């Protein structure tokens, strides 16, 4: 059995200077990506209890950690994504299968959670369109088997990648994480030059997915110059959405009616323009 | 040379109970079908002045006439469709590449503007999923000579289409027609258990491209069961956007400013959440 | 009294490229719709004089005029479905009750018959199945009186009615007409996603009941794979059946001999299969 | 898993001054019967191989077997019912769930059939409709399940059941024979003055079901002046009926082919008008 509805919760962060009806946000492009992919989107606010949080998490099928720029320690995100993690864990554990999908920051909390310790170095990868190292490893990985030959080969040689991060991991620092180096399988790699940095990883037991870089803006986001846009970079950000999407529909939770499942989903919010100053075309901000 | 900031128009409809700043709109499926193949959006209203309309036309890189239940004669879409056709047949033939798209009834549009006649007939085919009866003359075609091999044969075979039309143009009637037999080649056809239909067909000899069936429903729309979801219902979405969207990528009109393109763009509007009563999850209303 | 031998009426409809015995036809549904209901039927011929339509009148117990596509303005079928609703206004005002039945092309004619000009729009339900809008009338109305309370939610929640009309009345249009406002009680509405249309009407001051909808569809034709067939959908054409037919028990009528009765019933006449082509299982043609 | 599709066997009699194209019938009052309970028919041949009968086993969904007059011992019916009841037992035996129904003549038919031997009784019963005496058994029952309350107490007090049968298993009888106390629980009884007998029953373990008396004549016969025809007799030949039919709804069931379908169907026969002469309005007659 499948689920051919599924439903995916984005994490809201913390917005620097919080105001009300501004507590938090999630860029757009994230929620682009997915509904691109045949899903549909619950925006997880950020503050919430773990009643809550466990109750949506019930009723969603998989959940995705944006990028950004908040705390990976003392965060309402930080926390939000703590409980989703653990919960993830023990659905996965127990034998019910919940994707989670960590790109950017989500990434880089995603080496904290699991290693409990923070790995990361400086990085001159702030604003750059980068192809992919891939390791020996991809050619057997789960994320990668259904992209086209064709994809993978422009993906190796091409600037397809959006990178606008300060801190990686490098490959050193992960391999000599005993429960990184466990956890995960490193399927690509990039340089900035001085340092070799993981890229993208999948965990060996668990339906859990990270991206150093920024699927989601190539198709999405128009707000710097070196954003990746060429035919073979749109259909980078689609193989990359389709695949976690598919691991969505593995997932047969549903919401307890359809009046709070109506009331959940990302359409009853309506984005701000931000795009003629800010990183992001279009932004949801939320209390 | 290439655009690879390509930015498509899709037209406003009348509202069939009006009021202010509801006079028009725009079903967000369309929007979100286009932005997913790595476009930018400009919606494209109804009763403007000519000059009005052939400086959007000059500024924009193709243009979609989407579905809906608006007159095909009277109403302020038909008639800045037929600008718009007539805007991107100068273009075309004077060397100026300009890709049209038509959907539903921007296809039942595109068969009346170019035969001068109203050729549609009725069809029990108001919602229905249907697979795609191709024609011999799909090995040739531009529309589909990027598709998957798989995903070909998924269209053949799957109820991978959605039709909710009430009226067709019957493959008696279109062959008939001189204008139309010279002027568009048919893709495919489909039955609705008693008149063969045309279903999808492009232009011999200019980029105008029009299926019958809603390719951006697949992906973006689920307020009704029939609507298809399967994985290649997905992958339907993404590569008939594609295909159009390489095709604007071949035009090189610019916005005189980034001001004026800035203030043109789909997110200078908030869409309205309509999915739990209408056919659309949101769509955006105009005045 | 009642009378425990129903007999009702059919009428026949102009066959489209008439030729000698296929002049008129009858679809089979809609004589095993009334069967059904513990009655037997007549056939109502096309084109017969004012006195044989009298006579048969005044022998028959209730009247069904059937969906389908021939005009209703200038056919065989418009004309005698004419004189079979003067007759019947005129019995029922001088106090023999007798009951009248319009199904889609049936109610069609019924707001032509009673408003005397045609008020119908175009919308989009050409093959289609809908649950029933109902209005605050069903609450005392005659039709729905002894439907199972089950049922009747079932009916305002679940696709059990069948759609395949070109044309409605708004329920606009059928408001701001006086006669029509004034005559027929509205029992449910539904909309095609443009325009609000009535979909069941029974008529403030005679037994008079029309359905825009094919009740008789569900049990009988297997034609078409969107038609209702769950068991509620099942039920739903009984019910409807016993009211109608309880409403021809009322009727006293009877043949002037039992020899006339034989040769004018259903039973000396073969329907063809035409299920392989047309959407009618069986279809009764005649001279 | 349901069937919503479901085709039902009826099995023709034996004609008994038999004729080309006149061997053998079936009454139409049973084929509609089942229509109308959103059935299709296929009516079973007799003189036909196990093979051939094995193979339409296996792509209906039920089958009936009717009332009449041929004998229960060496008739093409019986032979044909005896494979049937065989293959049923089989199928349910194994798991795959197939009705069986079995009325008057059919009834007696399976008391032979599952007793060895042949226990009738002379009753006054040959025209005459009476109420169903219940026995407690009636309380547990499928068969009655789903019955309104109202008709329920109905058939318990008004004659709304047909009886035109001149043998019954008396109620004596049947308790004596070890066999049918331990296959049948006995759902009601009636007596004609001098013998009670067992005029409805369902077997424990196998969704079979009988009537000593005709429940489809109500709706649909009207040769005779005993037949009951007051709605609640209409009312309850439907619900007979829509119980049956639910449990056909049961078995997944289909024919290989969609053209072997439309070739069985009772569609491709025209019954002759009986009315004027025999106890049956019309009759279908075979090779």
């Amino acid at each position: 059995k499948t689920n051919e509805r599924p439903i995916i919760g984005v994490l809201a962060q913390d917005v620097f200077d919080p105001k009300p009806d501004r507590n938090s946000y999630i860029a757009a492009s994230y929620v682009k990506f997915l509904e691109s992919a045949g899903a549909r989107v619950v925006p997880v606010m950020i503050n919430k209890s773990e009643d809550e949080y466990s109750r949506l998490f019930k009723s969603i099928n998989g959940v995705l950690f944006p990028g950004g720029g908040v705390s990976l320690e003392s965060s309402g995100y930080s926390k939000a994504a703590g409980i989703f993690y653990r919960l993830a864990l023990e659905a996965n554990s127990n034998g019910d299968y919940f994707p989670v999908w960590g790109t950017a920051l989500g990434f880089e909390l995603l080496t904290l959670l699991t290693s409990g310790e923070l790995l990361l170095s400086h990085t001159n990868t702030s604003g750059i369109a980068l192809p992919l190292d891939f390791t020996e490893d991809v050619k057997g990985s789960r994320l990668f088997k259904e992209f086209p030959e064709e994809l993978m080969k422009s993906l190796a040689t091409e600037p397809l990648t959006e990178n606008s991060h300060q801190w990686s991991i490098t490959t050193e620092n992960f391999t000599a994480n005993k429960k990184l180096k466990k956890f995960y399988r490193v399927l690509s790699t990039n340089t900035d030059g001085y340092n070799k940095f993981v890229s993208t990883m999948e965990a060996y037991d668990f339906p859990i997915y990270a991206t150093q870089w920024h699927p989601e803006k190539n198709a999405f986001e128009w707000t710097r110059p070196y954003i990746p846009h060429t035919p073979s970079a749109i259909k980078t950000t689609f193989y990359m959405a389709n695949f976690f999407v598919n691991e969505a529909r593995k997932n047969l939770h549903s919401f307890a009616s359809t009046e709070e499942e109506e009331k959940a989903l990302i359409y009853n919010y309506k984005p701000e323009y931000t795009g003629i100053q800010s990183a992001f075309e279009q932004t949801y901000f939320f209390n």
